[PDB]
């Protein structure tokens, strides 16, 4: 089954391509997004990743250190969202 | 803050103590229960867990899968 993640802490200069390239380290990424302010475009500071295989989510969680564009980021399982 | 969870999908043989023992690995459990039908007293096949610290709920939700008595169970935030 596909596996979905919420990604917090994304730097303001992070692009969708940045996000896709990074999480491709863990397997095939079906899609990924930044969440944008619909009015200003200010990076809300988080994004989402949709993996082809949910085992990829396990591999992300297994790895302790995630950094992207010089900022520590925080991948979470979708089910963990409040 | 405390953290309250709904625990779905419990096996018929799961006890209150099973719940306490299993979820205690994520942090202190204040209490936990097997829910019963308020009229018939019949098992509802799910339970509740009250963690002393809400952090424990986050730890539970970081885990790939939860298995108890051979069965995959389904912890949810109580809301």
């Amino acid at each position: 089954m596909e596996g979905k993640m919420f990604i917090g802490g994304l730097s303001w200069d992070t692009t969708k391509k940045d996000l896709k390239d990074y999480f491709s380290k863990f397997g095939e990424v079906v899609d990924c997004t930044l969440k944008l302010d619909p009015i200003t475009g200010r990076s809300r500071g988080f994004g989402f990743v949709l993996f082809k295989e949910s085992e990829s989510v396990d591999k992300v969680m297994d790895q302790k250190e995630h950094k992207l564009n010089g900022k520590v980021i925080d991948p979470k399982r979708a089910k963990a969202m409040a």
